[PDB]
């Protein structure tokens, strides 16, 4: 698998508050990835990977399906992702990859299995039940 | 269960666009319903809850956890809800009821066990893996 042409240093959890693995419902979650090329590469394609105990999963989604060009010169780079944590409460474990093609099947520089544990534990936003939360609004009217 | 002093007549589901039971993931989805009010009635709760093709639960939620006050004198009423479809391509199948209290069990005026089945079909945005869609954004940075 991992050929380490570049490699993932370190995988960070933050909300906009701050380093952390626990996080309620509906919070900004900011991954950053620490990542060093040993050689120029084209084509580099960073991707996650969120699962639960079951490995089961969430959600996963890379730069190729983004349509989000990387290329990197040797040397150290900051790779962020951001999303909302519209997840049910839960445990969680986060898995990591620098590959080439949109299912790695092109070349694999660096996959790392549940990087990272992180839990979401009660509701930043509304209360909710099932295994995420979709933003909704309602309103009703008489109607004669 | 129900005891039908309000009525849920009919359950639509619509786009942006017209009336429809399709959707690409990530699209608007309204819920429409006809509510009938043989009395007069305080403190009114309206859920929804969508399921996936084997029971499980997906997403639900109700006005009180919504925090949004409903009264129903006698008459005819139209409900909508109205929310992100950021959820995996499959078939679903949605839940509805008017209840009193916020877990049902103070009254229940009635519940339908799948009123609607509706299916995602294709990604109205990026393409992801998961039970789930969150927004992403990506970006990277040379670091001395
Ligand atoms: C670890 O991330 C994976 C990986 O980039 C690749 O398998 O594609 C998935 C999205 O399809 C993504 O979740
Ligand atoms: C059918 O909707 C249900 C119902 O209002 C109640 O059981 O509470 C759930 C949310 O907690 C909601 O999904």
């Amino acid at each position: 698998g991992s050929n380490f042409k570049a490699v993932i240093k370190e995988v960070r959890l933050k909300s906009e508050h701050g380093y952390t693995n626990n996080f309620p419902s509906g919070d900004t979650l900011f991954i950053e990835l620490d990542v060093e090329a040993k050689e120029d590469l084209q084509d580099v394609v960073a991707g996650i990977l969120i699962r639960d105990r079951f490995g089961q999963d969430i959600f996963g989604i890379n730069t190729y399906l983004m349509e989000k060009k990387v290329e990197l010169k040797k040397g150290k780079y900051l790779f962020t992702f951001k999303m909302p944590l519209n997840l049910a409460p839960g445990k969680y474990t986060l898995t990591v990859a620098l590959h080439k093609g949109m299912d790695h099947a092109q070349e694999c520089y660096h996959w790392i299995d549940n990087v990272c544990n992180f839990e979401v534990n009660g509701f930043k936003k509304e209360q909710f039940v099932g295994v995420c939360y979709l933003p909704t609004e309602f309103n009703y009217r008489k109607i004669p």
